[PDB]
């Protein structure tokens, strides 16, 4: 519903105002004493006249507060903004994060809405797997990113599905590992691997270290287009197929069809258009981002076909859905 | 105000999408009979898939409407997406219009919080002006949405002001003359002269000759930083102040106060703090396309000041001021 101006619903000012404000912290920095966009400016290392334009401007959005000296504050709003607030929502606003920056790709859209391919390059002149692959801090804050919205989405996950019948589980694409982490820590006698890129796998087994998984929890590092791990009981595709187009899908698909053989089972986990965590607007930054799309039940039937895979279960888990595949 | 989450406060998606919609003349299309993905697409040249999917997000947005054959149909609010409409306001957030691909420039907002320094070259190698000078045909998209902001906001102006007492006014940057144009039609008595860059200069040209005002309406092809026609009535200054930092505001005000001498009266007029039309959005843009600025009263005078001159009036009109400045 649009009950608001047609200009209006296409400003750009506010919604870059808001990630500049969120990437100079600027929320922390006035929880933290300072007040005036002197003091916010030199703290954050911005303009003075420009950041205090930037705080007027976000004022009148509603986030922030200014007094007749020129003392800015916190709006209950704007509350979420702070670095250390409840539902982490700043990183995923920030220039500097991998999604933070990626969303602004969207200012290419017209391309991918010409072309069909995606945005992200033309923006950044490669695609986004290269930069986080030549930039490892970048590649670091989008495992911190996908680790987070595990917890955003998959809420229950463990006992939503039968996970220990499987007794070792491959979590193909399964990034620093906190899904894997998070199936063994609540299932004592399960075991699996995680299978990523160098970056995620290595955040992945430092994880396991840590929480003392190392036991029962492996890193691969490799990619899901070669060959798998074989003979596992379940193979995990984590929010991996909407990041490809129907020809990659179903390469990946294929590849756990393959390691999966006549007895294991492949569960894609991902928002199937429908679910209150799948919109229109995440298809259109998984096009923008790598040219991917978010699918309905039945468009991941088609690829399972061509992959001689067949869908035998769909249970939805909180904001997600868990589809089950097996040997057709 | 915040009546919406921060993420959805910040997506760029649906901004994105409606100003692609608005380049691909979606609407237009629609309601000149293509009504489906593939025929939109084809009619605009997009990919059918890609387009489907901007169009699914738009319907939900509230602009379109789709049924269960996937026929399009606009809707109350997308009716303001056809270029027919009355608001005019497609023009404006066309990609190709000279506004519509300066708002991009948002998306280097960063650079000009932290640098005081406009965003519009990081974004396109080259200042906006050095760009409209490079480029008659987007020189020409400029013209016509400032002619269009004439209607919009100076609805009046003829009458607010005492316009055939100053018996020859110089519009400083008179773009291609609308304003000049609408004051001489007003005052049969009254004449004037056109003061801009080639591009708008020869437009207002061929609009005084084509309307019949060349006996009275005369051009003048010149930079506003070197010296003007002088002796005028009165030297106007129409929405060309807050393209401009204080430094060059000033240059451009001397030459005007020169040019005015003891017996002129400078004119300028533009939405100030305060007015409608004029807000925290409208001065972020400023900033972003030439690090200029929307100014106060206050703010004017001080400028007027530092160039000898000192507001002595205000009228508003409209969602607009007219700043009447003299020599001291
Ligand atoms: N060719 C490839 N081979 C293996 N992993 C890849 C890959 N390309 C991308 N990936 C990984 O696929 C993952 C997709 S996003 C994170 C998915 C993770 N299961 C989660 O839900 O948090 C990322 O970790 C990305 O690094
Ligand atoms: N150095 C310069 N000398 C003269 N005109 C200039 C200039 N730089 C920019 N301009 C003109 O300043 C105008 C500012 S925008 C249009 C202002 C016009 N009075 C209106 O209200 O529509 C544009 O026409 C731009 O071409
Ligand atoms: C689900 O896996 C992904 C992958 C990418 C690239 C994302 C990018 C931006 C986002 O906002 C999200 C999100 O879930 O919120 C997101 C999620
Ligand atoms: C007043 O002169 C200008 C100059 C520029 C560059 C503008 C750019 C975008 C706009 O929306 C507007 C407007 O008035 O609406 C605008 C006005």
């Amino acid at each position: 519903a649009a009950h608001i101006g047609l200009r209006a619903l296409a400003d750009l000012a506010t919604p870059m105002a808001v990630r500049v404000a969120a990437t100079l912290r600027v929320a922390d920095h006035i929880a933290a004493g300072h007040r005036t966009a002197a003091e916010i400016a030199s703290a954050a290392g911005a303009h003075a006249d420009s950041l205090d334009r930037l705080l007027r401007h976000l004022v009148a959005v509603g986030l922030f507060t200014r007094d007749g000296q020129g003392v800015y504050g916190l709006t209950e709003f704007g509350e979420q903004l702070r670095d250390d607030h409840a539902a982490g929502k700043r990183k995923w606003l920030d220039m500097n994060s991998a999604v933070g920056r990626g969303d602004l790709g969207f200012v290419e859209l017209a391309h991918s809405i010409r072309t069909g391919q995606p945005a992200y390059p033309v923006r950044y002149g490669t695609s986004f797997w290269e930069d986080l692959g030549s930039d490892p801090v970048l590649s670091a804050s989008f495992d911190t990113l996908m680790s987070h919205h595990l917890e955003l989405d998959y809420t229950g996950i463990a006992a939503k599905y039968d996970w220990a019948a499987l007794g070792h589980v491959v979590d193909v694409g399964g990034g620093s590992g906190g899904l894997l982490s998070a199936l063994l820590t609540a299932h004592e006698d399960l075991s699996g691997t995680v299978l990523d890129l160098q970056g995620p796998a290595s955040a992945a087994h430092r994880r396991f270290l840590d929480t003392g998984l190392s036991g029962r929890a492996q890193v691969v590092v490799g990619s899901f287009f070669d060959p798998l791990p074989a003979g596992a009981g379940g193979y995990v595709l984590s929010a991996v197929l909407h990041d490809w187009d129907d020809l990659s899908a179903v390469a990946i698909l294929r590849r756990c069809a393959e390691a999966a053989g006549s007895g294991g089972v492949v569960l894609v986990i991902e928002a199937v258009a429908g679910d209150e965590h799948a919109g229109t607007g995440m298809d259109l930054r998984m096009l923008t981002y790598f040219g991917g799309k978010e699918r309905s039940l039945a468009e991941l039937g088609e690829l399972a076909a061509q992959a001689g895979l067949a869908v035998r279960a769909a249970h939805p888990i909180s904001y997600v859905s868990i589809v089950e595949m097996t040997a057709l």
